[PDB]
């Protein structure tokens, strides 16, 4: 459809690739690229990292040394770290040059206008969508795994190009699929992800947690095994992965398969009304704001919920059991 | 009533005049000043505006020259640029000079708080009431413009009289009004247009747009030259500023008169409400403390609205269209 | 799209001209049509206006005279005393012609079934788009104003080639641009600015003066400076109407644009819901009805109402004030 | 207060008086002029009322023929046989008459617009304050009985001068109050009166009623005699009129004091909000436009209730026994 199955590594090679970053995805991206067959230079904080970085035998410049022997850069480091990054080493020198490159891994710092680089220079995306630690097996074994990718600003045309010869000298395909779409819609798919089911999944089984041991006369030790303290739902994503979401549940008993079905089809509209007030508070910019202050004050709420979570009852059963199994 | 048809240009000739900025109103006021007999003498940031500054044959020093020699002067620079500009450049000189002089144009950044300075000093106001550029045609012209004028701080006593020479060396008045008021209305007021009937409209004027191209099968044309794309709503605003809001709807037709009428008295509680709580937050104050931490974050969020805004169909409509009547 | 830039002078050249009425939009447009090299005919009752009629020397005849000579006629006379004019010298005279054309400048007393004309004949539109006494001068200068047009009923086939030939000799193109649509629309369109973001604006600015003047001890010559009584409101719909609703913004302050922005997007709903009951209450026909119950019954809520208005606060300070300025 | 005890019969002897209608009002009042030494002029249809007319001794000229002789009138028949008078056999004649005076006995058909005079004549009002027939008694008496008045156009400035002359010509003072005012209070406060206190009470007692014997098996008859066919209430008003309305309660017992007044501070909120309602729908107009469009109907609704009402069974109840006591 909006699809690309393989493309050209046309011009990436002729040029030098900036990496700034080494952590979960940095160090990752750019071992696949020297792999590719590219030119390895490394800007990053001489700090462990920085270990990290050259006990894999990079040149590790200096950022500023970096991009300006640079034609074209990437910044995988995190979202909340940036911005004094680009400020203090970056800002500056983009004036110097002016076919530059500059792709993102997530389009939350520049679709909320926290970043607004020069017209000087092509403004691009591409996302991998795993934990990061993740795609190195997946590259170990050599199949594709997808990725998005989208443009904000193109000066010069070859934007696409140089979008598509990035997602193949990466190894995302051939193998798996590359769309096309915007920034928005990348942060906003991620947002919604991490503010909608996941949050409400944890909050229901706390939920059912504390009912059964304070209304039925339960031991924490049976709710646990039931709800999460076993490997199922590991076996029930896995399946979902291969066969698809629904499919799946033919390996299920039937009474299974009505409650859920059932039970789905009448809760709908809540959730529904619930995920539409979430994607409006996020799509209008409000979050950004929200966490950016969280930032600039102390990260408070953070350490408080962090704190409650870990002091609260299911965590401390979850704490002696995970402890009888021996697990960590 | 409590107002001052003109006065006398007593104190201010004998002291210097320090006028901070020259844009879209320091420069025009200081031109008009200059005009009244009068020492030049403008601080500013020694970028384009300096240019801008000397491009007129003024005595640009910088801002902390200007205040030295200076025995008042004026703030008619920004709002969101100030505080930084007063805490570095301001603060300090103020210690020396005693019989000192501050006015501004808005009392925005001084009736929250956001300034506070010593008492060795009288604090005033005096604001002007258009575009900034419309100042200037009306001057060229030589017909009186309005302006409010308040206190907030006296310690010599002839602060009231400093206020009505400044109105007057300005040519506000003669022919105009001048009324006597404090900081916390005219920022009221300000933000109380800038916050309630003018959203309203604009927002109103889109749900027709979609209302009638969603529903009705019209094409965005019609409704577009309808709404707005006509002048129409520039002569009724002329009429009002002539004869008066209401007399002025004599020059249209009965059926708009008596629609008009009725709707109007049939909806007065809903804005009412409304405004009433607009009103409210800000007399509290939560706007301008909302508004320092936007600019404190990035302005995401404009950045996010002045997006949707542009990229919502009305508006691609609306670029067509003006595109073939060669409007810019 | 749905538009044309210039068409054809055709037919209407070798037939008479029908011009019903001779008041904003009837004398205005018949010295445009005179101007066009055409045939000057003008039914007009003999009052005021028959001098105004043959104080620019054409051949006005009484209301039958006319239509017995003319092959197409048009009826710029206003909505509500029509029916009448109608009934009495019109009707009768149709069942003689029969390759009659019959045009309009507004569907609402044909959209709803006030008027019915016979078979025999054509029926049409064309509407300006601004006060009448507007296109004076943007003739003047003699450059497009734009128009709308539609059909209702054509027994020939040539209607649409009528309408253009007409839209043409009125000089609306070229120029400007001409809309293919039905009478329901123009009508809807109207009325739905006439009753959803006029009366809701001056609604809100009386609030916002009462409020104030009410419940922050405020003087009525601030409110009426701030609100309207400056001409603000004039520049900021000329810039509308030239560069776009939206980026006309950014000739203002920020501080402006972001609450602008936010309670703009925080009360869309409202609005929404109310343009849409008076849609509907449009579209039904319920308006037209009560408006013609009104006249028939001797125009009272139209007097009380122009006596509240007129006879509130707000209009005696802005009749003071305008006094104070000379405007009269 | 804005009170006057008694005043001056000077211009009004002189001139000749216009008296249109000789019913309830027009007789009476022509009746008392008469007795005041002034000269006798009535215009007045050819029917029933005519023999009336010259039954006393009067001069009954036909209406075109008494104001071509008048120099003032009055308007004392009804509110709704007027406005097809005033446009057939009025209107026309003003034009000749300039220093003609204008004089109402309600603000009805002109504080609602139905009636505009030309601005050459002076126009004001007076009002009785009882039934009419209740007036012949109380002057019969010779004690003052009390009036209002009102101005609405004074181009001589004798306005003032010619209400309080014919107050006193027609003997409403001495003894009795007259009140500056308006027409708008005047019209207010006789339908506040006609919509508000009156159909509460009748729909009281119908309910009362209605419960009463329909749910504690009580016989027509007592509950009759109870709550109105006794002669209570007449005494009742009347010690009201004497001693006040509070005062008056002394003359019961205790206990109906008590559960009186606890019961009427218990729901004064509510007819608080329903006379609220009904006060506003007036002060728009809109009650005017339903009672025309009902005359133009065909009075269709004043017949079923009328039916309704007198074919209840309260009624005929009450028929059976005013029949026995002989009671018409
Ligand atoms: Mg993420
Ligand atoms: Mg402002
Ligand atoms: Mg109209
Ligand atoms: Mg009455």
């Amino acid at each position: 459809d909006k699809t690309v199955l393989d493309a050209n590594l046309d011009p990436l090679k002729g040029k030098t690739i900036g990496v700034i970053g080494y952590g979960n995805q940095g160090r990752v991206q750019a071992t696949i690229m020297r792999e590719n067959g590219l030119n390895v230079i490394v800007g990053n904080v001489k700090d462990k990292y920085y270990e990290l970085a050259k006990k894999e035998g990079f040149e590790v410049y200096e950022i500023d040394e970096a991009v300006r022997r640079s034609d074209v850069a990437l910044l995988l480091i995190p979202d909340e770290v940036m911005k004094e990054v680009y400020e203090k080493k970056i800002a500056p020198v983009l004036q110097g040059k002016k076919e530059f490159v500059l792709d993102f891994a997530s389009g939350y710092n520049v679709a909320f206008g926290l970043i607004r680089p020069p017209k000087s220079v092509d403004t691009i995306m591409v996302a991998p969508r795993m934990v990061g630690e993740g795609i190195m097996d997946l590259h170990k074994q050599g199949k594709g795994y997808p990725v998005l990718l989208g443009v904000k600003q193109d000066a010069s045309g070859k934007a696409w190009d140089y979008a598509k010869a990035i997602a193949k000298g990466i190894g995302a395909i051939p193998g798996g699929i590359a769309v096309i779409s915007s920034f928005e819609e990348e942060a906003l798919l991620d947002l919604m992800s991490e503010h909608t089911w996941v949050p409400i999944l944890f909050g229901a089984i706390k939920a059912c947690y504390d009912i059964a041991v304070k209304e039925y006369g339960v031991s924490p030790e049976a709710a646990l095994l039931e709800f999460y303290a076993s490997g199922e739902l590991a076996e029930i994503a896995r399946l979902i992965a291969e066969e698809g979401i629904f499919n799946q549940m033919v390996h299920h008993s039937t009474t299974s398969q009505y409650g859920t079905l059932t039970r789905m089809f009448k809760y709908y509209d809540v959730v529904r009304r619930i995920v539409e007030n979430e994607a409006k508070y996020i799509w209008d910019g409000s979050f950004a704001k929200e966490w950016s202050l969280e930032q600039q004050a102390g990260y408070p709420v953070f350490y408080r919920l962090w704190e409650l979570a870990t002091q609260s009852e299911m965590a401390k059963a979850e704490k002696e059991l995970y402890k009888l199994l021996g697990r960590k």
